[PDB]
């Protein structure tokens, strides 16, 4: 079995910028969710060899994680806030959609969604 390639984390061609947001979103956002006691299956994309997973890459295909997110926020590869909200998004619904309802790993993507979305609410207006 193999793992797919990680999700892109530098492109020379793709333009950068570093805005009060996305600025917020690693030091506020990232580093929280980070901390949390269920972030540590989040921290790096899935693993579906160690796992045993051979469908995970045949469901999923927008992989992504934190472990992703922390690099493309330290690296600048994001344009835009929204960018990296929809990263956060994606990752939220792969687990929905490869797991079930109620399942742990479900409880621990909800908690942390739930935490993400409170962050969200104090985004500051971009100066
Ligand atoms: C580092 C990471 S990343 C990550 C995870 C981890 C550990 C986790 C995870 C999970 C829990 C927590 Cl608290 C934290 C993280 N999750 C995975 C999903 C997972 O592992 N999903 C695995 C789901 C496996 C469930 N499926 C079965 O057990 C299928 O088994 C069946 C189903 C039906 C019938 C039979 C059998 C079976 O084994 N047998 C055997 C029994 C023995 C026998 O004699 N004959 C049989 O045929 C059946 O008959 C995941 N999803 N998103 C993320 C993120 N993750």
């Amino acid at each position: 079995s193999m793992n797919p390639p990680p999700p892109e984390t530098s492109n020379p061609n793709k333009p950068k910028r570093q805005t009060n947001q996305l600025q917020y979103l690693l030091r506020v956002v990232l580093k929280t969710l980070w901390k949390h006691q269920f972030a540590w299956p989040f921290q790096q994309p899935v693993d579906a060899v160690k796992l045993n997973l051979p469908d995970y890459y045949k469901i999923i295909k927008t992989p992504m994680d934190m472990g992703t997110i922390k690099k493309r926020l330290e690296n600048n590869y994001y344009w835009n806030a929204q960018e990296c909200i929809q990263d956060f998004n994606t990752m939220f619904t792969n687990c929905y959609i490869y797991n079930k309802p109620g399942d742990d790993i479900v409880l621990m993507a909800e908690a942390l969604e739930k935490l993400f979305l409170q962050k969200i609410n104090e985004l500051p207006t971009e100066e």
